């Protein structure tokens, strides 16, 4: 989801006092309601803080960024007040399309300070423009050589911050900054959050207000990683059921590499009257969640499903998590016993997954022991 | 200042339509706008007329045609695609020096067919080479030995073809015409504009697109 550090959303364009002619432009262009972004990251850039943002390629961050400058623009100043950096000239030409609509209602002028373009146009588009976007090596050029003079600008966004610094733009927009005013608001916006960002966050912003997207991490210390070797595919079966005599409730998941293992294994353990909520990656979206209502709550201890819904299965309070089948892929190891903030997990391997689960512990660190007998304690 | 019977001029590289490789190669070389001689003969070239045009040396006139024969080169063929003839060994490595720049983010061959130059070399390089260039005498005696297989040629380009003619090369142009596919589209480029030049031009281009200077 989203996490920041303004708290503070506006719903609708309406609500967000803007420019009634910059309004009609927003709605005139295809505008509707204010996307995820938009509710949060348009305020406080208008009202001047310096924002970073993680938001993906889009007309929605075009928007975001685009609207708040035209906000700020002083119509009365015909020189550059906001300068926006973009990692290709196409993107630039893009940005320059969509605040040039927004302002289709405005009487503000966009140059485009990009590659082919002679010197002659480049500074008579670059003397009477309120608002520049191009490259930073172009505008680097610019600013150098005078011909885009940069004493009343009052915003900097730099888009696609992370596509620009890995294209290797980090020099010039670094050099940039010490040649706008020192007070210029800072604008990032970032599909992606490296150190790189994290960098020139640090470096040029201050007390920035952060909107960023979620996620989690990968995780296997909250668990504890135990095998069982049954030796054989066909001895699985009855080493799970006896697994059910010394853990006393606990409620576990079971991972399968396919679909067949899935309801063979639901089916040989309802055929005992084990009540199992089998679960594939199928099942329309009304039934899904209708098996997960059913195990997060009416009793059913047991939880099978295949490997392909162990990222969107959201691991309840789970004590235990058994692995009938070995993963396929060691990627989706983690994926199945991750935890992102108690925690157990049995692995059921043959004489064939053998050096197939060192793997796990070279494509990682972590230490799988094997399952002592006593296992009435390994579960709290 | 230009005389033309095609009317019709780009402004910019952007507007022109060029794969984004090679339109990076031209912003990449230094090429910021067309100059007037780029603004009328690229976009004819790309189109495919037998195009004849009045243009003095410089990295203008070759940019001109090189930009044009790039777009209209098929990657996937690796041969013979575009021939393009120079007065001299020097002229001739200067133009392949220019469309290798022209196509740095492109992954196309270019041969040069000059002076000097092991007979196994010079096969082993025309046999997947996309853009041949070279002077006449080289070229007809490669074609003739075979080493140069032009049935895939599309585009013969002759550069500053009064100098080639004032040179005495017009006996091996007129050979390889007859060698190269009757359909070849034919790009003249020439500061002056003498009998020789519209001989060739009357005998061996069809309604050609004409750019030339006032006079």
């Amino acid at each position: 989801q989203i996490q920041t550090n303004y708290d503070k959303v506006v719903y609708k364009f309406d609500d967000m006092e803007l420019d009634e002619n910059l309004l009609r432009g927003v709605f005139g262009y295809g505008f509707e309601e204010p996307s995820a972004i938009q509710q949060r990251a348009i305020m406080p850039i208008i009202e001047g803080h310096d924002v970073l943002a993680q938001a993906q390629s889009g007309t929605g961050k075009t928007g975001t960024f685009s609207i708040a400058a035209l906000q700020r623009i002083d119509t009365s100043v015909k020189a550059p007040q906001a300068l926006m950096l973009a990692p290709t000239r196409e993107l630039a030409l893009q940005i320059q399309k969509v605040v040039m609509a927004l302002a289709f209602h405005m009487d503000i002028k966009v140059h485009a300070c990009i590659g082919g373009t002679s010197f002659v146009e480049d500074a008579e588009g670059l003397r009477d423009a309120q608002i520049v976007v191009g490259t930073p090596g172009r505008v680097f050029d610019n600013i150098q050589r005078r011909r885009f003079r940069t004493d009343k600008i009052k915003m900097f966004i730099l888009d696609e911050a992370d596509e620009m610094l890995s294209s290797g733009f980090k020099e010039q927009i670094y050099q940039i900054f010490t040649l706008l005013p020192p007070t210029t608001q800072v604008v990032l916006l970032s599909a992606t959050m490296p150190n790189d960002v994290l960098e020139v966050t640090t470096k040029f912003m201050r007390n920035p207000v952060r909107i960023l997207v979620k996620k989690d991490e990968l995780t296997l210390e909250g668990i504890k990683q135990f095998y069982v070797n049954v030796e054989e595919e066909e001895y699985k079966y009855e080493c799970l059921t006896d697994l059910y005599d010394s853990i006393s409730v606990t409620q576990a998941v079971i991972f399968c590499n396919t679909r067949r293992k899935v309801e063979e294994l639901t089916t040989k353990l309802r055929n005992d009257k084990f009540t199992v909520s089998a679960i594939y990656s199928d099942l329309p979206q009304q039934e899904r969640d209708t098996i997960m209502k059913e195990f997060r709550s009416g009793s059913s201890r047991i939880l099978i499903s295949t490997d392909l819904l162990a990222r969107g299965i959201d691991v309840q309070q789970v004590s235990l998590v058994i692995n009938y089948d070995l993963p396929a892929n060691k990627e989706n190891y983690i994926h199945r016993i991750g935890r992102g903030g108690k925690g157990v997990a049995i692995n059921f391997v043959t004489n064939e997954d053998v050096g197939a689960m060192r793997e796990l512990e070279k494509f990682y660190s972590t230490q799988i022991e094997e399952l002592p007998s006593d296992i009435a304690t390994l579960l709290n």
